[PDB]
């Protein structure tokens, strides 16, 4: 019914069935629509896609936003990364379509794409930056820390198992507890 | 040396890299190549070969450069090895590394085997020197599993943003995550 359903089902026919293996006549089965519905609908595959990697990074910059407010920049940080796990776990099947079509949205799209990307680093580097600037953090290259911490929740779609012992969550904790206290001993 | 098998491997890796693995086709190979399909089957027998070779030609590599860092004796300076000769090898041998990362489910199953069996490998050698960090008490009490997945997230995602284009160096990036994950961003001492 409401096109966030919609989305929603095309996102796990095309973790499941891959988004290039995966045709308009497969989505309409699928989503209950005769094909011509849902070329009136959605005009393309590439559309599909394009809402779907949409809804996901949106979804992302709000949930890591609502961490920068946060006083103690260490708690920022931590629930920056523990709100960025957990809605990657809720929403998987979005973030694995966003990977296996990135290259064949429009031009427009791409760019929306790479700049919320790119505002989610942001808010990453403010909290990062307050941090050092506070005495909570040292003194550290914001820029590859913030990378470091992103490469840490994003690398995971390549290897957290959404059905698994751990929740995603769980795992961003522990990413924390490592990348705040580093692996010496003593302090 | 660079013999016709070998230009073969690089060229093929390059133009993977440009087009993309599924979009190459083996005509596609053979004429950038300047040889006759017959060539290449004869060399490979499949594209999926070709793609397998690849691939291990990078892991192989890899692991190697991971064994260096087993050696070290410093718990600490051996992690640093790791990660270092991890991205610099990475660096010399991009495209091999953005064909492998692409092509995995294109690999016929045993061929995925060896090498994924070569990528865990490489990650249970990181284990290792975190896990005698550990045990001599010059790391803390940590989940070796995920300190080694946390530093592998950072020097694999590096496929992902590291342009050979621009003017950084992998090595120094990877001594940087080293500073990090070592120290920890806390100011402490």
């Amino acid at each position: 019914t409401t096109r966030d359903r919609i989305l929603e089902e095309a996102a796990k026919l095309f973790t499941e069935k891959g988004y290039e293996a995966t045709s308009v006549q497969d989505l309409a089965q699928a989503l209950g629509l005769s094909k011509a519905a849902l070329y009136h609908h959605f005009g393309s595959k590439e559309e599909i896609l394009y809402e779907i990697s949409l809804l996901a990074l949106k979804g992302l910059v709000a949930a890591g936003e609502k961490a920068l407010e946060v006083a103690d920049p260490k708690e920022a940080l931590r629930r920056f990364m523990e709100a960025h796990a957990r809605y990657f776990e809720e929403n998987y099947p979005f973030f694995v379509t966003m990977l296996q079509g990135i290259k064949s949205l429009s031009p427009e799209n791409r760019l929306k794409t790479i700049a919320l990307r790119d505002r989610h680093e942001e808010n990453l580097r403010a909290i990062l930056r307050r941090g050092v600037e506070q005495g909570v953090f040292r003194e550290v290259d914001v820029a590859l820390a913030g990378r470091a911490v992103l490469s840490m929740l994003n690398w995971m779609i390549r290897w957290f198992r959404p059905d698994g012992p751990m929740r995603a969550e769980e795992v961003a904790r522990a990413y924390h507890d490592l990348i705040l206290r580093g692996l010496e001993r003593g302090s």
